[PDB]
């Protein structure tokens, strides 16, 4: 989860979340629970033209995932969200741990924001 940029959610304003709210949502189209499981983060990825299998989907997930269900619930999402925006691969020294795709935050988020993005 890196509790850093958990608190850089919180550093995030009303606005900063919202976006990622609605996209960690458009995420989880359709899904029972609403968190983003391996195939609603596949779809994303899909849509972002990515084709991932669950194995990368799963530790894309566990990245962050808290409460070990396997699945990224908003919160969760957004701090990988913050993560990425913050730094994907800015000029640290990281090391991967797994399967590393990680589209850009504005740029996975244009995926589902056209479902938010406008309509007015
Ligand atoms: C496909 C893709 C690209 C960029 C960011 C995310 N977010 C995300 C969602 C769930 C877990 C970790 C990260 C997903």
């Amino acid at each position: 989860m890196d509790d850093i940029y958990k608190a850089a959610v919180e550093q995030l304003t009303e606005e900063q979340k919202n976006e990622f709210k609605a996209a960690f949502d458009i995420f989880v189209l359709g899904a029972e629970d609403g968190s983003i499981s391996t195939k609603e983060l596949g779809k994303v990825m899909r849509m972002l033209g990515q084709n991932p299998t669950p194995e990368e989907l799963q530790e894309m997930i566990d990245e962050v995932d808290e409460d070990g269900s396997g699945t990224v619930d908003f919160d969760e999402f957004l701090v990988m969200m913050v993560r990425s925006m913050k730094d994907d691969s800015k000029g640290k020294f990281k090391r991967p741990t797994l399967r590393r795709v990680r589209i850009s935050a504005d740029a996975m988020m244009q995926a589902l924001l056209g479902a938010r993005a406008k309509g007015h």
